[PDB]
């Protein structure tokens, strides 16, 4: 029933007990761990709405009060008769913040509470969108100080009258195929830059080409839309020390917008539901230029450092790591763009643990996703146990929308 | 019922049928993943199936499932069981037997190795000076003058529980770690408890960052009794760096055999409580975690100081760039001194070539994600982008509680 949790660096033992209050299933069985597999009606909406209610009643310690109650009502006799139902602006926000904060792989909650949430259910057509998101990139971009902020459309309804935004992110770089053979741009993005230019994108085919957004509303096909460049803030990427690094032309965007999940409240569906906060070094320096699927960018700047490539051994591959990623922190912070290094996110997220704990009883967390691909057992995190566990309101990852629309 | 994992890097998807010849739990539900949790006397009743279970594997394996020889000895260890109620493992099984524990160890990342290991069978030892002998040539044998060799020594399996062959190192050789007045440890701080307790078994300690503890031996649930290993025995890396100079002067070394002496070994039934194995070093496990841990030799402030790195915010990433060259240091000092070491590319290079062999010829591969990744440099070795299925399949190696916590001593 209650679990303990231990940190083998310092020893401090926690005790669980808000998996108890679990709703959802890991994957996991009592024969096989999945921790590391990436994905492992009116009857139905009414107990999923009662649960949500509950807890937002009891959160502003008026559980059991007339007002609680009457809420209770209101909600099933809108079911009963409208097979759906609306959220409170207050159980709105209320969701968002806690699917933020019930976010088992996001290193970075302790803002959980400092969520700005727009409020975009009034939003009918993909220009519409368009808006609501440029003015959500400008809001949370603030000129470099980043503020952390989610957009919700309308919330699913027969499921053929969706809102989805196609892009991963609200800001992401093309990715195009050469007669070569190799890649240009970004190669996580080549199916869906060849599907905006299938769909009569101009695309200036360069490497770092901020993509068009491809806007679903109601359900409809969806149509393209070039957020105002003067939006997108970008960084040119340089080293302290290293002074032929710019000659890379390595530039990354400033704005970590999510933008393909599916928010879950009270048994409501908001399937477009972008939101953003800001990097930590390591998911540009570590990922997205390191990764072999991706920029890959390892082999040529080892070749720049006059490092010995020809063994494994040599650790050229770390060395080189090392120095992108202090140059990604630098170029970031030369240019006063929020980001964060990652021995300090999860020094934070020890901290934001250690509160979840005492506070709530405890925090979910996913090991494999929290520890920094790089460094992680000098980051505090390595070496904490944690408990994975899916709470509602939830995030919740949904298929590229390409496999699934007809037009 | 199959199961894929999918290699992210590569897109290539491999489907586990293995899972489904695992018996023992997880510490996992529908409901919890405890993944990355470090933890999560025997009646007849269940031996015989547990027995049973373990010589159709071997049968099958060797294709004789269902020979004359197959019956036979599940008949002989039926008897065997019912008249003295254990059984005694013959040659060949014991053999397979402890292979297949370090087959099915799924923290381990050099499974490659798993049909290479040198089996001593230690089965016939009776004292603690027995022990000492045993272990000595295991060392040596292992060793082989930095050439290492893997190997497990099998001293003799729990009766009753009251008579277990116990080895009080959780390693063979180790550290002392000396808990000082004012705070500090001198040594690594890993063993302040069991230096203690030999100190005060009469362990006359030197007293340094690096004194090779004694063995503590555990005979027949006799009281253990102290050991020297013999120095000249004792394979030593001293520490330099290629181009930096002032790496020898911080006055490092670590021994070149690692060998885990606190665990378990399970075959068909039967507990070996003593069964010390080893094999060879994959640097980070010194560079990394030895030296850079907060609780260990924890050397990354003294490094980065010499190296002049800016050390005023964390976002230098001073600490990271220190950790690296440690590293390279290590692998250097045990290349020039032909002392066998595997980098952490390499090595997880090799165990997805094995992974990725281990289901097209076993079915599956049981693997612990969160120990198998390295503890640097993660995404750049390939294992990062490797799901994994983790299940437990016997015969396997299993954490046992440190022995000072249950022996009842006689004094
Ligand atoms: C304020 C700074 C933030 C930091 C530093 C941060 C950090 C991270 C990181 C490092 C990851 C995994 C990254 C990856 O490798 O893909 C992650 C995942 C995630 N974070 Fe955050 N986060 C922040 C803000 C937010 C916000 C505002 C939300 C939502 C309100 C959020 C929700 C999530 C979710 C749902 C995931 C899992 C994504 C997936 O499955 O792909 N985070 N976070
Ligand atoms: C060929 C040399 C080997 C290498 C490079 C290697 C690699 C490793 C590493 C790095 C670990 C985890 C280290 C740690 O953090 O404690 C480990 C764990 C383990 N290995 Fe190996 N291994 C080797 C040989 C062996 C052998 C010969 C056996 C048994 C015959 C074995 C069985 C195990 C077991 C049972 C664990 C888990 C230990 C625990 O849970 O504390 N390995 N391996
Ligand atoms: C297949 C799949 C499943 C899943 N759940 N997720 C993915 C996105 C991939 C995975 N891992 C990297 C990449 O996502 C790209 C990075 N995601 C940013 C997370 C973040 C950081 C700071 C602030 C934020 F608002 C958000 C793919
Ligand atoms: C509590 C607990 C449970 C468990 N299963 N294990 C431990 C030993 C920890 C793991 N990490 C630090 C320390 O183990 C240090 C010893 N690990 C060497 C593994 C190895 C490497 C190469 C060849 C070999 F034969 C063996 C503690
Ligand atoms: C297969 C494995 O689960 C996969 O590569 C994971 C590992 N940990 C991760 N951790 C984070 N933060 N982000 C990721 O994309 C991944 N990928
Ligand atoms: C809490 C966490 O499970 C613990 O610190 C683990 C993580 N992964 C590890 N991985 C290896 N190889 N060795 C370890 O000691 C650990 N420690
Ligand atoms: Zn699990």
């Amino acid at each position: 029933r209650f679990l303990k949790v231990k940190n083998w660096e310092t020893d401090v033992v926690l005790t669980d007990t808000l998996h108890l209050k679990s709703t959802l299933e890991t994957g996991c069985t009592e024969h096989i761990c999945m921790g590391s597999i990436v994905l492992p009606t009116k009857d139905q909406l009414f107990p999923l709405a009662k649960e949500f209610l509950d807890q937002y009643y009891s959160s502003i310690k008026r559980f059991g009060s007339k007002a609680h109650m009457d809420r209770l009502e209101e909600v099933n006799k809108e079911i009963e008769s409208t097979s759906t139902y609306q959220l409170k602006d207050t159980e709105l926000i209320y969701g968002a913040k806690h699917a933020w904060r019930n976010a088992s792989r996001c290193v970075g909650r302790i803002q959980w509470s400092k969520l700005q949430v727009f409020d975009a259910r009034d939003c009918t057509t993909a220009h519409g969108m368009f808006n609501y998101i440029c003015n959500h990139v400008k809001y949370a971009t603030n000129k470099g100080n980043l503020r952390s902020a989610i957009t919700i459309f309308p919330q699913r309804t027969d499921g053929k009258h969706d809102f989805r935004v196609w892009n991963s992110q609200l800001i992401r770089y093309a990715g195009y195929k050469q007669p070569d053979g190799s890649t240009l741009g970004d190669p996580a993005n080549v199916q869906f830059t060849e599907i905006c230019i299938q769909q009569g994108w101009k695309a200036p085919r360069g490497r770092f080409d901020v993509l068009p957004l491809l806007l679903q509303a109601n359900g409809n096909d969806p149509e393209l839309f070039q957020i105002p460049p003067e939006l997108v803030l970008e960084v040119p990427i340089r080293h302290p020390k290293f002074d032929w690094f710019k000659d890379l032309g390595l530039k990354w965007y400033g704005l970590p917008a999510v933008s393909n999940m599916l928010l879950e409240i009270g048994g409501l569906e908001f399937s477009a539901c972008p939101f953003s906060g800001w990097y930590m070094g390591t998911e540009i320096g570590v990922r997205n230029y390191c990764d072999n699927s991706r920029y890959n960018i390892l082999e040529e700047v080892a070749k720049k450092m006059d490092l010995d490539m020809r063994k494994t051994s040599s650790l050229w591959k770390d060395q080189a790591l090392v120095e992108i990623n202090i140059a990604v922190l630098y170029s970031f912070q030369s240019d006063k763009v929020t980001i964060v290094d990652h021995h300090s996110a999860t020094e934070s997220f020890i901290k934001h643990m250690e509160n979840e704990y005492r506070c709530r009883g405890g925090c979910p967390a996913d090991w494999v996703w929290i520890v920094p691909p790089m460094s992680g057992s000098i980051t505090p995190v390595f070496h904490q146990e944690m408990l994975n566990y899916r709470l509602t309101p939830s995030f919740e990852y949904q298929p590229d929308p390409w496999n699934t629309h007809v037009w």
